[PDB]
């Protein structure tokens, strides 16, 4: 109708973005004024109030966006339900407000494709992820029962060990406070720990730089699809695309 | 033969993967309940039993495999032999039984992928690992020469030098719990340590980045092939054969 | 005018930046001398009349550079703004005198294209470094809620927080310092800082890496330009003006 | 000569090349077991001999080298100086005998190639290298003039400014061992530290980078020219041959 599409171009437009933004930007600051203990009765108060004001317009824009759009519809787009689980979960009486800051991603296009490219990258990474979460579980089995006896605190269960391989795989302390003691009683324990960092440090290195090499190439797609209606083709295929120019011509020569 | 060709059918299908895939985790499970040293006598019998099961679902398992591809011939695969010696071990009554779980590589077609692509891109690096290898063992040697009579704990012998050197390397305490006490009794150990952290740093970066970039390019054609039964060429190559036909039309036009 | 040239020229050339670099080295070293607190009242007004010296060439340079180019006209390179900026502040009697040998960038132009460069790359990197912020930002209200009652050294206000959330994403004592203690307290405090560590060390890295790929191109392109007169055109453009040229061959074939 | 010629190809020879690789890790092992305290004067004594027995093969063979090439000449190749160098240095009676093992890289073609990509990397990030520098520079005269009356041990000077700021770089106890007790006194000393952090970490690995890519790309030309007599060319240059090649049959093809 003429009225779903004057609403649809209203929430299209670039002034309805920078409304919400706005209201986005000013609940995530009162929320962070909010974590001040010395406020007053009545600075609080005013504080929630505004809280509920930013609240309201959030139900009022997803209520226009599931008019102007429909209900399979609106709910086709997996940003649309992001927006609406963290409006409709605030409306239930979880004490993590400041989450609706998130929607700042969802609202900003720039914004949103940079972590669709990341959210995209993940499935190819599976495998390596996989390769880590293996290591780290054969590890700590092996952490538990080798020294969970002599060091419960850090090797205890299998939990604790989790924990302290993980501290151990970003370098923290590994040695003055995890790995020198363990050899004090343990004197060939560096052949355990040192193998293990040498590995997971490789295998987080491999799994990160996997997720960036894709992401920015999937963002660069998206950006340019965003812009001009599509993005690049690769080298290969307008290699492919001149070589059968190089066969049309070919054919077309020696004989008619 | 028929019975031959109905095993390695059999074998080759999804749900034989996915089979031997849930035990494989199952073992790994049990394992990992048998870390809980406040479990029942009668509690850990039962896992005790499960991991009989789990163990002699896998000789099972690997005898199929030896029947239906052969004995020359099954061990023609690293991925096999790898599979044969790790269930083998555990029928000779080491300790690490959760090594089983790393099973889970040879039996995902995509983890065997990337282990695969990783392994083959070791040999490229060798002479950067090597280069690594060299500064360890000259610093190693200098470190005790220098400060192993004052500091015997970190560098007493060439031993416990190539210990603190690897922690230094990590970047561990190296200063407030090496260098600074060290250069109370030693003021220009700093000439030392600072350019031994610079080229470590920097050669380790190296070879982890060398690998990363090798495995991804040859991860992507072993993935290619598997699907598509061959690779992509390179571009090289795609000009190379636009450059013969370039050749080919030339000599066919300005004569006949 | 033929003087005005004549200084351009003079300020052009090779012999000029190098007098102005050795004035720079020479003002930055008497700089690095004056922090030196057992100095003589003597040694001190040497060294300072000397810093005046570095100065009052520096105004004599400036003048000499918006005589020759012009007052709208010099300001019209950001370059020169800065070194105008950087030498009229030292004639206000801020305390950082030492800001001037960041001239030095300016002055030689293999370091002022490498600058130009990370600052040319820095808009693509914008929504990943508001990812970043965003993320801090959530991060640090809930750590203030959370922890601030029980930690307040650490999490007792908004400032507090992103300062220790800032150390624990460098991975800086992070466990031993920080959450094994915050665990003591509150057990499950791991579910809050392995996922934050996780999501921020990946983003730094990503926009890292961002910034050092589109840095490296771009500062390719501008010595070329500086070299040259030009930059080498992309594969993908070469490959369209290849591709029109088989499209030109084929129009004047198969007729006329 | 014949003689000269029966020489070289004795030099150039893979037996050779096995037999000083053999006396370097010979003589490097020996250096190793003379770090021992704990031994005899009998097998001091023997390891000493034999350190000077690889030391006068090395003398032979160098002698060897300098009769069968020149004395022009031999010294005409940096990697031939180098070894002279080492060994000549040796005969002077410094105190680093273990600096000898250093040859592996000029004896082992693939070592040396390695080495060769990394140091003819280094001019490309020259500037990079300057900036970090001057950043390090300026920072280190500010942290002195700022920190140096209240922190001595870290600021008191210069020297143990660039010191700490290094420390402060690599990450290493920045926060709790540096900048939260600076902070005690200085409380918006965070303004200082936390941009140099993110500067230098960033600088830092921007060089590191330069250095990776250069390098791989260097050494990828020297192992093709060493192998098969030349190097692959690069594709805008293969796209100019293909394209000077569609300007000859235009020029051949409308007429003649
Ligand atoms: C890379 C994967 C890293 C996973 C790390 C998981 C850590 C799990 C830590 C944990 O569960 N506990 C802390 C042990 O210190 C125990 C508490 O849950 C109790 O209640
Ligand atoms: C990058 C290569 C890094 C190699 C690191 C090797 C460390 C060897 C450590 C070592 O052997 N000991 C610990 C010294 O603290 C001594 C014990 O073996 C005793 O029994
Ligand atoms: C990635 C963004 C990281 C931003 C880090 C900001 C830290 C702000 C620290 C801060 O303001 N204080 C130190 C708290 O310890 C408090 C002092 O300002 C008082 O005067
Ligand atoms: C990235 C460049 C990093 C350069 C680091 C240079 C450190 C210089 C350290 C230094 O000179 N001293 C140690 C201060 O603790 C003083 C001693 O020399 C006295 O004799
Ligand atoms: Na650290
Ligand atoms: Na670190
Ligand atoms: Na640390």
């Amino acid at each position: 109708s003429h009225m779903s599409r004057k609403i649809r171009d209203l929430i299209e437009s670039k002034r309805f973005q920078n409304v919400i933004t706005a209201i986005i930007v000013l609940n995530g600051a009162v929320l962070g004024l909010l974590t001040d203990t010395t406020l007053s009765a009545s600075s609080q108060n005013l504080l929630e109030r505004v809280d509920q004001l930013c609240l309201t317009i959030f139900i009022v824009e997803i209520s226009l966006k599931i008019y102007a759009y429909g209900v399979r519809g609106f709910f086709r787009s997996g940003w649309n339900l992001f927006d609406f689980v963290i409006v409709a979960i605030a409306l239930m009486p979880r004490t993590f407000r400041i989450f609706r800051v998130m929607r700042l991603v969802s609202v900003i296009p720039t914004m949103r494709r940079v972590v669709q490219g990341m959210l995209l990258a993940l499935p190819g990474v599976g495998s390596v992820a996989a390769l880590l979460t293996v290591v780290f579980y054969i590890a700590a089995v092996m952490a538990t029962n080798l020294y969970g006896a002599t060091f419960p605190e850090w090797f205890g269960d299998l939990s604790k060990s989790l924990y302290t391989l993980f501290q151990v795989m970003t370098l923290e302390s590994w040695s003055m406070g995890i790995v020198r003691p363990v050899m004090n009683v343990h004197p060939n324990a560096w052949v355990f720990f040192i193998p293990f960092i040498m590995l997971t440090t490789f295998t987080v290195l491999n799994l990160f730089i996997g997720i960036i090499v894709d992401a920015m190439a999937i963002t660069k797609e998206q950006e340019e699809e965003a812009k001009t209606g599509h993005h690049q083709e690769p080298i290969s295929q307008t290699l492919l695309h001149l070589g059968d120019r190089l066969d049309r011509i070919e054919k077309q020569l020696a004989q008619n």
